[PDB]
């Protein structure tokens, strides 16, 4: 499991920036999917749209080889959601 | 030579006090913390007061882009305190 920071900005307001820390990527993705379900029985396209509607979403995922964090973009997160709902 | 920096903050025990900022350099992120320290005091103080403010935040950390690897170094509160001191004193 890789320590993961989820960075979110819900609206164009810069004071809408929030974050959470998770023991694993799967835990972070689970938290993201809960935000979607709360806003919403659904198709994967609706999850993509929910992610597109956030002003910002990204993850920082710990890499045990370097001891540093890899930044992952919204497109990488959509690909993880795609693979979870195959 | 500037490095993109994400500042992660939780000001109080409230989970909803978490926020983050994006900065073009470490200097700009450190100055955000200096401005928070000043705005809490709202400029005559001692270094123990800057450290006290940083210690009383519920959480504070930085993620700093590292050109050598393309990845982000997580810096802890203790490192941030030393860097705030050095930048205020003058490098």
């Amino acid at each position: 499991s890789s320590h993961t920071v989820l960075l979110i900005q819900t609206s164009p307001r810069l004071d809408s920036r929030t974050w959470g820390d998770y023991e694993s990527v799967t835990d972070a993705l689970d938290a993201l999917c809960k935000m979607f379900e709360d806003f919403l029985t659904y198709d994967v396209s609706q999850v993509y749209e929910f992610l597109d509607k956030l002003s910002d979403v990204s993850m920082m995922i710990f890499n045990r080889e370097t001891g540093q964090y890899i930044g992952r973009t919204r497109a990488w997160i959509k690909q993880q959601v795609y693979e979870m709902m195959r």
